């Protein structure tokens, strides 16, 4: 098979969060309040004089928010998007996908997104236990699994609807967040939140080239009405994986009493990185095919 | 909040098979094909005449079939069972699974169980490959999951069907396979198939102990008429997992081409270890109420 999935495959044992940081619980050992939840500076209305107005107290509670709602989407995310695509992979719903190494790395991937989730829901409960946040709104179903959902909706073919599984997923797992990454690298918040990026960006990096190759090999052994359909349902998926949500923020906003939410979200760099999908779209040959603009490479990437 | 459920959790880092063992697909490294893969000493039929009669090589045969079936319902029975029933804990149906330490040790389980089918898939795969079977079908429907089904398909209610969910995942993670203990402590079969069970069993007896909690927990929270259905299919899924199946050693036996297959089978303990569902039970105050008799817990229990 793939020598590049091989690699990624015996690579797993090092490379996993879950093998090589189970304990992160105990990571919150000798927290410290006074270090910040979420940094100030990848915050897009720092600066806004609304937002400069209010109390020192209201603007933390708005980091802190931010970086709650931050973990309630990527387990939303994995839940409802990620882990689905990989379960179908999994079923033997797609020829060639019975084969022993490509069943591997996703059962592989499997694991860690178990992990994944785990690690944030820990990070949630130990941030509303620590910073005294006894209830705030969940609210909003993720803009991108609506427009998944509304895909769905006139789709009555199974083999059709997998095929839309199968892209949501593979583009949720090859578009890095912008967040994962500027969470990841900042030493200026809470050790353990950094930490838990930095441990899931590493198993995101090993995601990403594994579905490029599950991909390439199952896009290879599809009929040709399937083929057509992964390439009609590519740009819809990347589109929603672009788009940016105001609706998150103008909620923690109006959430921490800050005056003026509306006026601060209308008066408004986090581009997630679509390299990962460029490198998908380039190996199944589509890299003429896909009628979607990729953004140019982000700085972080 | 329980103790038990506190320690498990706290315990999980250095316990997990995952944490410990990820590198298991290394164990095949030095193999060596003159040794057995299944013990002869608990197969039913091992001193039947006509199983005597059969040639040497059709015994071995019967004896690795046996043990890729053995791993294939260990996949089922994760699947369709157990991680539905730790599925819906997490996504918070039941009152009182909002609970942070309730989700901290069903979302270990289920990492657990991720990579429990990661070693099955691995075992069967190895297996299949090193013994040179290339055709085989995996057949049957597990008889406990059509029994799941059949109860299932006659309830019109989504609350009566989150209850029998729960429960047969409960009876499946507290009712241990004797194969899974007589497997891990067999020093003369493969030792990465000991190894797998062995690691496997570790994991499970903490999972029998964390749904004894996880099950109390819920059941005080429940209302009246939920009290009343979990109470009614404890004893209906209890028997289903003590229900002895011959169907699949027949098509081992017919497989290898066993001459009078029909009359073992038809001449034919693997009792589980119920012991767990046992202090269940009396967790939930219920001995008078559920119509079920526990056997005697086994010798290797």
């Amino acid at each position: 098979g793939s020598a590049t999935l091989g690699r990624l495959v015996r690579a797993w044992p090092r490379r996993a969060a879950v093998v090589n940081k189970a304990d992160i619980l105990d990571e919150w050992a000798d927290y410290d309040t006074l270090v910040p939840d979420y940094p100030l500076e990848i915050v897009p209305f720092a600066e806004h004089p609304l937002f400069l107005a209010a109390e020192p107290h209201q603007r933390q509670r708005v980091l802190t928010g931010m970086w709650i709602g931050y973990n309630e989407r990527v387990i939303a995310t994995e839940q409802l998007i990620a882990e689905p695509a990989f379960d179908l992979v999994m079923h033997g719903v797609f020829p060639g996908s019975d084969d022993p190494l490509i069943r591997k790395s996703v059962q592989q991937a499997i694991v860690d997104e178990s992990f994944h989730t785990y690690m944030h829901m820990l990070a949630i409960d130990r941030t509303r236990e620590l910073r005294k946040i006894s209830e705030r709104p969940p609210q909003p179903e993720l803009v991108t699994y609506r427009r998944l959902r509304r895909v769905l909706a006139d789709m009555p073919e199974q083999w059709e609807r997998d095929i839309a599984v199968l892209v949501w997923g593979a583009v949720a797992e090859t578009c890095i967040n912008a967040l994962l990454a500027l969470l990841a690298r900042d030493a200026t918040i809470q050790p353990m939140h950094s930490l838990i990026t930095t441990l899931h960006l590493r198993d995101e990096t090993a995601h990403g080239s594994i579905v490029v190759e599950v991909v390439r090999e199952l896009y290879a052994r599809m009929n040709e009405q399937q083929r057509r359909a992964l390439v009609r349902c590519l740009p819809i998926a990347l589109e929603a994986f672009a788009e940016q949500d105001l609706s998150a923020l103008l909620l923690e906003l109006n959430a921490a009493g800050i005056r003026g939410a509306e006026e601060i979200v209308g008066d408004l760099r986090l581009v997630r990185d679509f390299s990962g999908a460029r490198k998908m779209v380039e190996q199944l040959g589509l890299d003429d095919a896909v009628d979607f603009d990729f953004p140019e490479r982000p700085d972080w990437s």
